[PDB]
């Protein structure tokens, strides 16, 4: 509905000088207003404190004097409550934000007094389920009748499925709508707004400073995300996953996607169940998805064609949606990532048996050397015959000189960093180990391997090299290789990032 979602800076700092401080921070990092969180402040002389904010506060303002009963912070008589909102209001507040269940009384309340460059939001929030469309239509009329300017709305994530139908709601609403979906299940929320019209927001001045359960920073937003160029016409991509907090597909793609002027955004998909996700997401919206642990089988299941290479493997990385009929084709751009890596790097050890196994495994054959090592020996076993190569992953640390070890196992992977799927003392009989973690770049197993005395090949090799290739997929446009290359050096480089 209407104008591209603007983007808010919630203000918490417990006194006065420090929110101004923060409304200054707020400009720098390019939020467009700040909510005032009133609640939070430790001493609060109300006329005093709000003629400060509004004279130093290089933003439009929003101010919030949040209570208890609708989680916030404010405790008290509820008419002095209401005395500093309609005080906000005279002193030249761009905004002020009032609860349901008063804002009748308060609207009636000001009626004739409202300034020229002022408007109410009235919200309401849910801190348990995101309701069907029946029940979000009935809120949204609700709010109207209050006599509300702008229509807020935040509901609780139980899974991803359910911001389908926030999105319907600020799509179709004829009503300016602030519409979002709390949890980490809820983030595609908060980051498609322009899209599906959503009136704004939510980003934060850091990690620390979150004022509901999935908000990302101003920063992520702007440069991560790729925010300003969201658009309704902009085609939706993301890697499926759980965990999937980890993932750096998102840094890279958008990065790709703005380099080339390519009208998409890409996105972190944290699922739950694999069937029901695709089901509530097949629209033309949503034109393809990366997929990880641990739904790399599952995706070659869900798809309509696959193709041959995905097929022998026995895993799909790789989902694109065909305008055509609109069907999901699958493809797997981790054998060649891995073993290109490897072959770059220079009988294979693989340990794993998942998705990743499957196909460094199916590789290494084909390059003519197999042994599998898994947690659980039936997989390795199932593996070892489909290939014609099993070890159980005890016997693994016992068992030539000049061998090659390839972990595809999720062991080490953040937080887990001092996990690792093998003894040191086995390293040596290895010439070159590669690891398809890369979160963080260099694991226990790297480091005690470099150690040991053998070449090592990190898995952000691997993690470049299929990603590429997904983006030739996704667009249909030549991979820009040596992009990529730049793209991770320079934004992906970080450790310890995880985007919830
Ligand atoms: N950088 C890249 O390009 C790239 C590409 C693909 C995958 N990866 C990484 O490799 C990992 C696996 O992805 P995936 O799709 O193949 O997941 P799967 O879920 O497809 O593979 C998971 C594997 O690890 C599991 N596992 C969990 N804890 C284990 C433990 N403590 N000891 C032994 N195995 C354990 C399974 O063991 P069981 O079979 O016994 O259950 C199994 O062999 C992820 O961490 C991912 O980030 C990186
Ligand atoms: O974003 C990630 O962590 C990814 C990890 C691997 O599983 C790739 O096969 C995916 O395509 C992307």
């Amino acid at each position: 509905v209407k104008n591209p979602s603007l983007i808010c800076a919630p203000v918490m700092a417990d006194s006065i000088d420090k929110m101004v401080i923060e409304t200054s921070k707020a400009h720098e990092l390019g939020a467009d207003l700040v909510e005032i969180r009133l609640d939070w402040l430790k001493d609060f002389n109300p006329l005093e404190d709000l003629k400060t904010i509004i004279k130093k506060s290089p933003l439009p303002t929003l101010f919030t004097y949040r209570p208890k009963w609708e989680g916030g912070q404010y405790e008290g008589d509820e008419n002095e409550r209401r005395d500093v909102l309609r005080l906000a209001m005279e002193l030249g507040a761009d905004y002020i934000d009032v609860e349901l269940q008063v804002a009748s009384e308060f609207i009636k309340s000001i009626d004739g007094k409202k300034p020229g460059k002022f408007k109410v939001i009235v919200s309401s929030h849910n801190y348990q389920n995101t309701p069907s469309v029946e029940d979000l239509d009935g809120l949204v009329a609700r709010i109207q009748q209050t006599g509300a300017d702008i229509v807020k709305i935040a509901t609780t994530a139980v899974d991803i499925a359910d911001v389908a139908r926030m999105f319907h709601i600020t799509s179709k609403a004829q009503v300016p709508t602030i519409g979002l979906v709390m949890g980490e299940r809820g983030l595609m929320s908060r980051i498609l707004c322009s899209k599906f019209g959503g009136y704004l927001t939510f980003g934060t001045l850091d990690s620390s400073k979150v004022s509901a359960p999935g908000q990302p920073t101003i920063k992520d937003l702007l440069d991560l995300y790729n925010f300003r160029r969201i658009g309704p016409d902009t085609k939706v991509y993301g890697i499926i996953g759980k965990p999937v907090s980890h993932s750096k597909s998102p840094i890279v793609h958008n990065q790709a996607f703005k380099s080339v002027d390519f009208n998409g955004v890409y996105v972190h998909l944290l699922v739950d169940n694999l069937v029901s996700f695709l089901q509530a997401y097949s629209s033309s919206d949503f034109a393809g998805f990366s997929c990880t642990i641990p739904h790399k089988e599952a995706a070659l299941q869900c798809c309509d064609e696959v193709d041959p290479l995905a097929k022998s493997i026995g895993a799909v990385n790789t989902i694109l949606r065909r305008k055509s009929d609109g069907k999901l084709l699958g493809y797997n751009t981790d054998c060649i990532g891995s073993i290109s890596a490897i072959e770059d790097g220079l009988t294979v050890v693989v340990i794993g048996a998942g998705g990743a196994g499957k196909a460094l495994a199916y590789g290494a054959k084909e390059k003519g050397a197999v042994v599998i090592a898994n947690r659980t020996y039936e997989r390795a076993l199932e593996l070892a015959e489909a290939i014609g190569g099993a070890l159980s992953l005890t016997d693994l640390d016992n068992y030539e000189d000049g061998m090659v070890l390839a972990n595809t196992t999720s062991m080490g992977m953040q937080p887990n960093v001092e996990e690792t799927p093998i003894s040191k003392d086995a390293l040596k009989h290895y010439a070159l180990v590669f690891d398809a973690v890369y979160t963080p770049r260099i694991t226990r197993l790297l480091r005690e391997a470099e150690e040991s005395g053998a070449i090592t090949v990190s898995g952000s090799e691997m993690f470049v090299r299929q990603a590429y290739e997904q983006f030739e997929i996704f667009t249909g446009l030549p991979a820009p290789k040596e992009l990529y290359w730049q793209i991770m050096s320079k934004y992906g480089s970080r450790e310890n990032l995880y985007f919830q």
